[PDB]
């Protein structure tokens, strides 16, 4: 009752399987109208399906984050259909490539974003949520791109949380630690060994385990919380 | 037998400073959320405004007298409460201890890191023996307008959140979290009092234009004390409008 | 022995972007001080004019060149010849719904000329980049938004780009600049000024000379074990 | 018996002297980064007084000084005791002159630990502050601990020591900033130390590993960023805390 989202339209990003989809189920779970994306056909669908066999109101569609025009056409149908979704969540590699990976993900938080902010911008009410990656990739280019992309995460959610704030609009993030997902699930085995002993909880991370903090952070009694990341990773911290 | 999100059913709460303010809404938070909240002051009026807040709103418990800096205090404290209530598997470390000078931040610090650290370690054996806990540590808010406020609020928050996570670290493996939660400027009897342009400069530095209620610290911390929040350890929730300074 | 190790950059050649004024020319006086032979570049012609009038009256071997760090074609030809006519530039300084941009602009541009500049130390196995933030360049929220963005930027890029490339004996830092006495806290009324030192414990406004002794440090022999590094010059007065 | 207090002995004008002479305190002076942050500032032109917990360590300070042409002395030094922080302090007054650089560098164990160096900070910090204020000018510098340990404690100690250090540094600086006085840190990753030197080639393999520049430190490199933080062109910088750790960041 205190924790409801009864009347909210929420759009999560990637919600087909693993993060996004526990996100999708628990806003769903709080009374919130569900919208969950997937960049194929047969993900909305199966999105779709998944809201159904949990008793959430709501959709999936196709959506490309990259995409201006994809952007603007998802939030057409969105507000035609519906109305204007104002919890909206954002859900080896090499040594160098890091900075088009952050400078990728970044510019794709900024696009979906900006187009969300004038619905929340007329409500004067809205919940911005990021979701940072999981921990996992090999090696020394794995640690660079992680600890990048966390820090760019962290850096953009606060600046964005104070460009916005004046409007009852709050933007914080999530970053997990290790994940137990359908990515984690067969690493090599050492690798999760020795991830498993930098972990002061001495366990991986339940999917649903982040999707309480996206729920608590969407609710009404978080509303004096914006421009944070809460690190959701068992006491693992990795800079 | 029960299973339900956010419920503390079942649980005793301890929470610290719990006679005004933040610390009594957060013992009216968790009392909502289900838990028997033994609440504590430093003085026997206090323990007695704690005990008929409690009743006042139906929430099961107790106020206690507590000296957070007294070894007997304490474990006297938890021993009376294991007697008549059963062992707290949640606490709540809020209490601590002529104008403001940025001199005063080494001992201020020193004081509460020295209180959280005792009393920490006396409930962490019912908690080990639990194989369960939620220790969650408040911070101080802003306390004045200058520099001298800056500094001893930036010093503060500095040592809640190093101390917070080296905590969760030794503590982790028996599934006991400890977390902080550092509230910016908070409507309380400071903010009530000071002039009308010094306000709004105040809210000036805050993104989201207002002051923030003691309510919406505690709504924080009644997370926290979930099942929910299992693995977020370490951690410090900074609940502050947008107003960062360190 | 103790008293005689090499902390000049005698033999080194110093490219630093933005040397016209202010911070960048103070840098470019210093390494020169120092004795790296300096390229200062500007994006306009009178700039790298200045710059090489600049160099010649303190007596500093070098050059003044014409470089834009938005473009790759201005920075493939400036390197290519800086490399024909002095050498290859082995101490690189950068100097030269609003926040989102400007960050993403910046760290494209530092990622342009760091990438363009890392051939030449790889093939000597030892060199210096060393980025310069920008300075408190207003006094309000939008200020302060911007200010946290960039600085939050640079400090990530910078430990990031170190990561990548430090197994070359090749440094990454910056220098993260608090309120320096330049042109814009120049304009300031008399008042303004004094509200704002009080903001700073030690009460008083930067020199762009600060901030390139902090530079020249980094650049020497001494500073091989920190990479990865923003160095805050700022009096004591932290903003994020 | 046991002599606490031992002088270096000691035309050529060093182009590296600029500390002019300035009396400089460096505590825990007899090995590894102490001891090479000492011959740094005698580099640099300082009077150093080292310090150690022992007569044997103050001696040994004075042996090397002397071997390296620094003038100063070796004396003996309890951070943790107030009552020898006074002393040494008079006897330095009386016999040198006001220390106006400072450098620290002597310091359920995580708690004890970090709360124990901190003290020990402050107590120095504040002792020789009168000095510093009279002058108005001074160096305050604090050095942290190696990374110490491989495992899980410590990591916790490491972490908890090192933000320790952070918050203090910076709090200390603005409390003392407005007299020109600076107080700044230097974080090391790991150094190559008397420990370090002797671990199995597959343990230090791989510890090297998660060093970008894939080596260890020199007690030498720590020493040098100190004695730039203690120069005038540090003017600017307060409240820093300096990592020199190879781009090995650990939190
Ligand atoms: C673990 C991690 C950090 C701290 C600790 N202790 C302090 N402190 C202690 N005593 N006086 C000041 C601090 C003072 C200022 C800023 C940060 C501080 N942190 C202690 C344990
Ligand atoms: C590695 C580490 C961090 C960043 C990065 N990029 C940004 N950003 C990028 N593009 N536009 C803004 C940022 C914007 C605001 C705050 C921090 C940012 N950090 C990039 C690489």
């Amino acid at each position: 009752q205190s924790m409801s989202l009864q009347g909210k339209v929420a759009l999560v990003t990637g919600a087909s399987r693993g993060i996004g989809q526990a996100i999708a189920l628990e806003l769903g779970r709080l009374g919130a109208v569900v919208i969950g994306t997937a960049t194929s056909a047969s993900g909305a669908e199966k999105i779709a399906e998944t809201l159904k066999a949990n008793g959430v109101e709501g959709a999936g569609l196709v959506l490309d984050v990259s995409s201006d025009e994809s952007v603007a056409a998802t939030l057409e149908h969105i507000q035609q259909h519906l109305g204007q979704p104002l919890i909206v969540v954002n859900n080896r590699m090499k040594d160098d490539e890091w900075f088009d990976v952050v400078n990728t993900n970044l510019n794709s938080l900024y696009r979906l974003s900006k187009a969300v902010l004038r619905g929340m911008t007329k409500a004067r009410w809205g919940r911005i949520i990021n979701i940072g990656s999981v921990v996992g990739a090999m090696g020394n280019a794995g640690q660079t791109n992680y600890a990048a992309a966390k820090a760019g995460l962290e850096g953009f959610t606060r600046a964005l949380a104070r460009e916005v704030g004046s409007r009852a609009i709050t933007v914080n993030a999530v970053a997990p630690g290790f994940i137990d997902t359908d990515m984690t699930r067969e690493l090599p085995e050492a690798q999760r060994e020795a991830l498993l002993g930098q972990i002061p909880l001495g366990r991986l991370g339940q999917a649903e385990e982040i999707a309480k903090v996206v729920g608590f952070l969407a609710s009404d009694g978080a509303a004096y919380v914006t421009g944070a990341t809460v690190p959701v990773n068992g006491g693992m911290y990795m800079s």
